């Protein structure tokens, strides 16, 4: 329910690039995922 591995933005980002937030791993504040983690990960696709 109270969930805050994905951010609201990020996951229309990686709706946009066409990605699987399982896909992929968080390295925010405490395990949150970041755009930055996305263009890590979409270089490494």
């Amino acid at each position: 329910q109270n969930n805050d591995a994905l951010s609201p933005a990020i996951r229309r980002l990686l709706a946009e690039h066409n990605l699987d937030a399982s896909a992929i791993k968080g390295t925010g504040v405490g395990g949150r995922l970041t755009r930055e983690d996305v263009e890590k990960w979409l270089a490494k696709a």
